[PDB]
């Protein structure tokens, strides 16, 4: 069943230029990841302004991450209006989302005259591929409600994509899994993550939690809001 895909050239390009525009602020790939969580939240928030069904298999809108030091990852799951098999491929694989083309030539300029290109990413909203500033492997689980559950993986060298064995647990949404580097352990750390969390989702629209404990131990959602 695995399919393998080779990225777009121009998508090879344009991750190498977000990653060394924010070499230096690593961090901001959560910034990025929350942005696009929300992004995905507003889109099923509007689609439900005409769909009635449209949140049955998940009537919450959230943002769910969780450090799981003990196996080395990284998650950020949203209840948003998650990604079809097609648009997996599509909108990960390649720059076919009409204006994604437009970043890439700003941000090539911006690059060149010393313009500030921090911005442009959140704008355009292709912070995704940050996420191989800290990531060897980025692991996309999505459900969408035309679709049924599948699964994006990559180490930005090519990609698959499968329909997940696990069924349909997200309900709809998408789950972002970081396969950390040896050199990011730190973003294991619920205390860092939390306070990364806080200081990138105070204007979010959305209620943001993140799976801590406090220590017997008590684990449950700590709304960071
Ligand atoms: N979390 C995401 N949810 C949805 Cl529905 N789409 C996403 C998500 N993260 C990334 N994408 C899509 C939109 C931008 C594109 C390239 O980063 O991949």
């Amino acid at each position: 069943k695995s399919e393998k895909f080779a990225f777009q050239a121009e998508v090879n390009r344009m991750m190498k230029l977000i990653i060394n525009s924010l070499y230096k602020n690593k961090e901001i790939f959560l910034r990025e990841l929350i942005s696009n969580a929300s992004d995905a939240l507003d889109k099923i928030r509007l689609i439900s302004l005409t769909d009635e069904n449209a949140l049955a298999g998940n009537e919450e809108l959230t943002v769910k991450i969780k450090c799981d030091k003990e196996k080395n990852l990284l998650h950020v799951t949203d209840t948003g209006v998650g990604m079809t098999r097609e648009e997996l491929v599509k909108n990960l694989g390649t720059i076919a989302k009409s204006g994604t083309s437009e970043f890439l030539n700003k941000m090539t300029e911006a690059q060149e005259d010393g313009q500030s290109t921090s911005e442009l990413i959140g704008q355009f909203g292709v912070g995704f591929y940050s996420a191989f500033l800290v990531a060897d492997k980025v692991i996309v689980t999505s459900k969408h409600n035309n679709d049924t559950q599948h699964i994006w993986e990559s180490d930005s060298n090519e990609f698959s994509v499968i329909a997940d064995p696990r069924g349909n647990t997200l309900g709809r949404g998408t789950t972002i899994t970081l396969v950390l580097k040896e050199e990011a352990s730190d973003y294991l750390e619920l205390d860092t993550i939390k306070n990364l969390v806080k200081k990138y989702s105070q204007f979010i629209n959305f209620p943001i939690y993140v799976w801590s404990s406090k220590t017997k131990t008590v684990w449950d959602w700590e709304l960071m809001n």
